[PDB]
C-alpha cells in the first residue's frame, strides 16, 4: 500500500503539505515543514516588496475552523526566491513558491525572476488569484476578465507549467466561466481548490464582540466550515479541466478528509487550519489515518479512488 | 420579561420563525408553524403551479448541517394566497408569503395577486432572489443587473412593502453593490440573509458516494457551516441599508446563535436546518435560551443591543 505520487515531473512521498499562508512565512518555517512528514511545502504568497500585514489580532480559531485577515504578511519575493534558489533541500521534497502581487505587472515581474530558478531547481509556482483588484472591485477571481489578463500575462511572461490558487465558488455557471477561462491556459496545469471562504464574521457572544481587529472583523473562514464547499470545488473543477491537475485544500483535518478530498478528484491535499493548530505532526496522523482507510477498503494506491466518488442513479 | 417586538405594522410574540422552505409546504405544516410558539411562519417558495421538485433523496442533514437540492416542489401560488386569504388565524401570528418565479413575468403575476390580499388580511410578502435566471447567467442575486430589473417589475406590480430573501455573498465589494441595488427601491422594507451557501458537496467515506441525488450530489448548505457567512452578509447589510430592517437566518441552533445574529443586526431571526431537525419544539428553547443570556447581561429589551456589536478599535 503506498501513498506515492509522480505529477508535474516531480516524486512525492505523499500527497500531503501545508495550505499557502500556514507555517510558510520564515525561513524557520520553510526548514520546518521541510523536516516534517508532508509530502511537498509552498512558501507564503508573496508580494515584490515585504509586508508588516494587517494589525492583530488578525487570526482566530475555534472548535469549526478559523478565521483571518491577516494582509498578506510576508518577506517578499527576493527572499522567497533565495530560499528556493539557494537553501531548500530539493532531496527531502518538491517545493511550492506561491506569488499574490497586487497588480498584474508585480505577478509579471516576480514570475520573469523565478523562470530560471524552476527550470534549474524545479521549484513549482502557485499563482494566487484571490489577489486583490483595484480596491471597490472583486477579487481577481472573482473578475473573470481581470482573471484572464492576469493568466495571459503571467503565461507569456514565465513560459513554463504553473499551477492557481481559486478561491471558492457558489454557482454553477461561475464554475463553468471559472473553468473556461483556466481552459484557455495549457500552462496551467494544477488549479488548488479552495482559498478561504471569503468575508465571513465570527462574534464571540460574552464579549458582543468581533474576534479580529481587521475589517470591523470580517476574514476568511477555513477548516470544519468549508469542507463541502471545498469537496465541491475540486469535484467541479475535476469534471471541468480534464487536462489539468487538481489539489484540494479546505477543511482537512483526519485522513478521512483527505480520502473524501481524494475521491472527489485531489492529487495533492493541503492543510491549512488544521496544521496551524495542531503543528507539524499531524502530517505523520494524518498519513496513518489514509493508510488505514485505504488498507480496510483494499486500496493500493491513490490512483485506485482519486476522482472516483460515486453518483445516485 | 418577554421578546414581544412590533416590525412592518405588526406585532410579534418574539422574533423568531421558520425559514422558508422548512416546515412550511402544506397545510398541515402551516398549520403546525402556526401552534407552536414562533412568533410569525414563512410559507414555501412557490412558483404559479404546482411543482413536484426533485428526485430524492434530495436533503440530507449531519452534525454540522444540511445540503438540499430540492428543486422547488411546492403546492403552486393559488394553495398559498388561499392559506393567506382564507385560513390562517391572523390572531395567533403574522404570516409571510415567499415567492420564487422562473422570471420576471411570473413574479409580477404573482405579486399582482397578492396585492389585494395583503391589503385586506396584512399577509408579508418575501421575495426569493436565489431563483433562476436566463441562459449563462447566474442565480438572480447574483446577477445585479437581473436583480434590479426584478425589484423594479415587483416594486410596480405589487406597490406595498415587501422583502427581499437574499443569497450569501464573500466579496465587500458585492456587499457594496448588492446593497446598493436594495437602497435603489423604498418599498423593500426587509431583507432577510441568508439562503444557504450554495452548490456544497457533502461525500460519503464508507460508501464513497455523494448523499443527495440532483445535481450530482451538489447542493446548497445550511446550518453550523453556514453560520459566520451569515453573521457576516446581516452586519454587511444592516450597516449598509440603515432605512431596511435585515433579518437574520443561517445556523441559528440555539439561544446563543440567536443573539449573536441580533447583535449583527437581525429583527426577526429565522431557523431552518435545526428546526426541520428538532421540530417546532425548538421555539420554546429558543427562546428560554435567548431570554437566559438577556438576564444574564442585564438587558431588558432586544433593541438594547441589536446591531451593537463590538469592532476592535
Ligand atoms: C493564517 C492564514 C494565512 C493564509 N494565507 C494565505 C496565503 O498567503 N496564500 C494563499 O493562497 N492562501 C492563504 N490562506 C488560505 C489557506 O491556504 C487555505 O486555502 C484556507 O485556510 C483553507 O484551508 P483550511 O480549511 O485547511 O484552513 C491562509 C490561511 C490562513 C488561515
Ligand atoms: C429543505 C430546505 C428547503 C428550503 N427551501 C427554501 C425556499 O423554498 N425558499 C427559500 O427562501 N429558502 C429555502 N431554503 C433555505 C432556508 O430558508 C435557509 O435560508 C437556509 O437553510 C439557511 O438557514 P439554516 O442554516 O437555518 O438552515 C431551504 C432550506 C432547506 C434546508
Ligand atoms: O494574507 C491574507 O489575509 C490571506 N488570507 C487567506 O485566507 N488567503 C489569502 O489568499 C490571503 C492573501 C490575500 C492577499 C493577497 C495579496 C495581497 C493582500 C491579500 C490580503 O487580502
Ligand atoms: O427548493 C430548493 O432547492 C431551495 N433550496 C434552498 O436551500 N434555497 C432555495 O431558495 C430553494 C429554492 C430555489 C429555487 C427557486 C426558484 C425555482 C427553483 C429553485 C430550485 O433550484
Amino acid at each position: 500500500m503506498c501513498l506515492k505520487l509522480n505529477l508535474l515531473d516531480h516524486v512525492f512521498a505523499n500527497p500531503f503539505m501545508n495550505a499557502a499562508g500556514v507555517l510558510c512565512s520564515t525561513e524557520e518555517d520553510l526548514r520546518c515543514m521541510t523536516a516534517s512528514s508532508s509530502g511537498a511545502l509552498v512558501s507564503k504568497s508573496c508580494t515584490s516588496a515585504p509586508r508588516d500585514g494587517n494589525p492583530e489580532p488578525r487570526y482566530m480559531a475555534f472548535p469549526l475552523g478559523s478565521i483571518n485577515s491577516m494582509g498578506l504578511p510576508n518577506l517578499g519575493f527576493d527572499f522567497y526566491l533565495k530560499y528556493a534558489s539557494d537553501l531548500h533541500d530539493y532531496s527531502k521534497k518538491p517545493l511550492f513558491l506561491s506569488i499574490s502581487g497586487l497588480s498584474v505587472e508585480e505577478n509579471v515581474a516576480m514570475v520573469r525572476r523565478l523562470a530560471p530558478v524552476a527550470q534549474e531547481k524545479g521549484v513549482l509556482l502557485e499563482l494566487n488569484l484571490s489577489c486583490p483588484n483595484v480596491p471597490g472591485k472583486p477579487q481577481v477571481a472573482y473578475d473573470f476578465e481581470a482573471m484572464r489578463t492576469y493568466l495571459q500575462q503571467v503565461s507569456l511572461a514565465y513560459g513554463l507549467p504553473f499551477g492557481v490558487k481559486m478561491p471558492p465558488y457558489f454557482d454553477i455557471a461561475h464554475f463553468d466561466t471559472a473553468a473556461a477561462v483556466l481552459n484557455e491556459f495549457p500552462l496551467v496545469k494544477f488549479v488548488t481548490c479552495v482559498n478561504s471562504v471569503g468575508n465571513g464574521l465570527v462574534i464571540d457572544a460574552e464579549s458582543e464582540s468581533v474576534v479580529i481587529k481587521p475589517k470591523q472583523g470580517f476574514g476568511g473562514l477555513g477548516g470544519k466550515y468549508i469542507l463541502p464547499t471545498a469537496l465541491a470545488n475540486v469535484n467541479a473543477f475535476y469534471r471541468r479541466c480534464p487536462d489539468k491537475l487538481v489539489f484540494g485544500c479546505g477543511g482537512v483535518y483526519s485522513g478521512e478528509d483527505a480520502f473524501l478530498h481524494i475521491l472527489a478528484g485531489a492529487s495533492m491535499v493541503q492543510v491549512g487550519t488544521a496544521l496551524q493548530e495542531e503543528g507539524p505532526g499531524i502530517f505523520t496522523r494524518l498519513e496513518d489515518e489514509l493508510l488505514e482507510i485505504m488498507a480496510r477498503k483494499g486500496y493500493r494506491t491513490l490512483e485506485e479512488f482519486r476522482g472516483r466518488v460515486k453518483t445516485i442513479e
